[PDB]
């Protein structure tokens, strides 16, 4: 059917300095391949939605660093941070006065290992999104991530899952026991029609139920905006929708919040060194290392289990089990 | 009376990198204070032995980075590497023909912690070096230094000692061994009467006194030196001299022969950091390391006892034990 596809790009990705910019966020890094986070992410979707129904909502002050991007896609340019709720909303907006059967709401900042797979599980989440339903990805979990959210899923119907609860980040512990339970990461994706969305909104979300209403009806987006309130789709509607069903995906996934994520993509054997960037890793002595290298060369020597990230004239060195507290470093130097 | 100065610029300093290059030489290189080891020498030398008198020999190849310095001070441009025992040849040549009545030799890669003191210890050469005598620079050692020629000194004679024997570098049982029988490093200083050194060329090193002669004479430095063996001064002729006095330095001196040399010239708490460079050192639960950025920043995260060196797009991270094996990377980038 017609189908319009909402992809968000957001995040400072502070835990990813030096390689990320105040001017250039997390989507537009060049990490896997050489390419940007988003641009892998177009390139997958383009054989299951095509560009000119796509979306690409972006910070106001961002447009530069996305214009490039808007090649038959649109730019849907958020005046202020409200989180994915607020994108979501602006995204349905669109989808409606588009006559959308359909919307498909996805991330630009993730990791994906199989571009057919991973539109065969889209395929299947559009499918599933009849009337009233909710869809969303599901993944299963490969160690037990604190940083995620996870799904409970209920008896298997066919080609997807009755979605049957949504928890947030857990401790390492009440992870552990979510994997025991059979849940599964939420990847963040969803799928539903603009209808059961706006209808969504008017149940759980009453403030984007109303700016969605306005919205349509010839208010400003930066005076709408302004007064909506910061929320996260999943929390402000996802964790309340009560007919929500969900499809697991059985490609390679990954958030890529910290620098240690990258050891986790390339999905090798641990103690060998993962090396991004242009530049060249001179390896003495050298294990279990993640080394990113924008250009010139970094030499390790005698030295394990490290983060060393150069991009331009800085440096990172941390030990990858503490790369979340990498977000301290942008704290000291704006201080 | 009448004296003259040798300063030997030499050294690739491999052990550097990345701060050494192939056009920069250690004794250029912007160490502590911002300044080149070759600056702080020259600078310390000025009061005892004006620039006229003073001898500047760097490689042929190297006669750009140090013109700059050849200001009063003139350069002796040696066509080929044959040591410190070539290098002094070249300036007893010109000591001989200048009419100089003492000739002080010293290195320009050596960290001085106090120039004053310095000068008083070279002062005291100068006069220790009568008729038959060539004196040394001793330094009471702080440490089983293994890279270091040591010096056996014999009874106390006014100002000085008499020398009475030279060690190459011995192993660390062996250095122990010399520290507790009151042996002192070798400071790579040296005072003579430039008849004196002829004398000693003409006993001990044969190639280096008829080579001498032939300058003398009007021979072409590249074809003399070309034809000359390899060797160091300590170990052609102050090894074997027989006449040898010596002054003990008490300033603070290190030979800068590695990064962890930092650590060492700084002289503060261990656990401390220590930091070179112009760029900024952003320090998160970190001990015990050593930091030199030449522009941007560097920020280490719960990491000791480490060595990260950046200057321009170049990047090491070595444990500062391990300081020595630095000299690795640069075979791996030269293969």
């Amino acid at each position: 059917m017609k189908t319009y596809a909402l992809v968000m790009a957001g995040g400072r990705g502070e835990r990813l300095w030096p390689l990320s910019r105040e001017d250039r966020p997390k989507p537009f890094l060049p990490l896997f391949e050489g390419k940007t986070l988003l641009e892998a992410t177009l390139e997958r979707l383009a054989p299951l939605v095509p560009p000119e129904r796509t979306l690409l909502a972006v910070r106001r002050d961002q447009e530069a660093v996305a214009r490039p991007y808007a090649d038959g896609i649109r730019l849907l340019l958020e005046p202020l941070g409200r989180d994915t709720a607020g994108a979501v909303l602006l995204g349905v907006a669109e989808a409606l006065k588009e006559g959308a059967e359909r919307l498909l709401v996805l991330p630009a900042d993730h990791y994906v290992g199989d571009d057919e797979a991973y539109r065969e599980a889209l395929a299947t989440m559009l499918e599933a999104a009849e009337e009233g339903f909710v869809v969303a990805l599901g993944l299963r979990p490969t160690r037990p991530e604190t940083e995620y959210g996870y799904i409970r899923l209920g008896p298997r119907e066919g080609a997807w899952y009755r979605g049957e609860g949504f928890v947030e980040k857990p401790s390492y512990a009440e992870a552990l026991e979510y994997i025991r339970k059979g849940y599964v990461w939420n990847g963040g994706v969803f799928a539903f029609a603009p209808a059961t969305m706006a209808e969504l909104f008017r149940r759980h979300l009453p403030s984007h139920h109303e700016a969605l209403e306005r919205l349509l009806a010839g208010a400003s987006l930066e005076e709408v905006y302004a007064g909506l309130p910061k929320i996260s789709i999943d929390y402000g509607v996802m964790e309340k929708a009560e007919r929500v069903r969900v499809v697991l995906g059985r490609f390679p996934w990954d958030d890529v919040g910290n620098w240690r994520a990258l050891e986790r993509v390339f999905s090798q054997d641990p103690h060998e060194n993962v090396v991004l960037g242009e530049g060249r890793h001179v390896a003495l002595d050298t294990f279990g290392c993640v080394v990113y290298a924008d250009r010139g060369v970094v030499a390790t020597l005698g030295v394990s289990g490290l983060v060393v990230a150069k991009v331009g004239d800085e440096v990172l060195v941390v030990p990858k089990d503490w790369a979340r507290e990498v977000r301290e470093v942008v704290k000291r130097l704006e201080a």
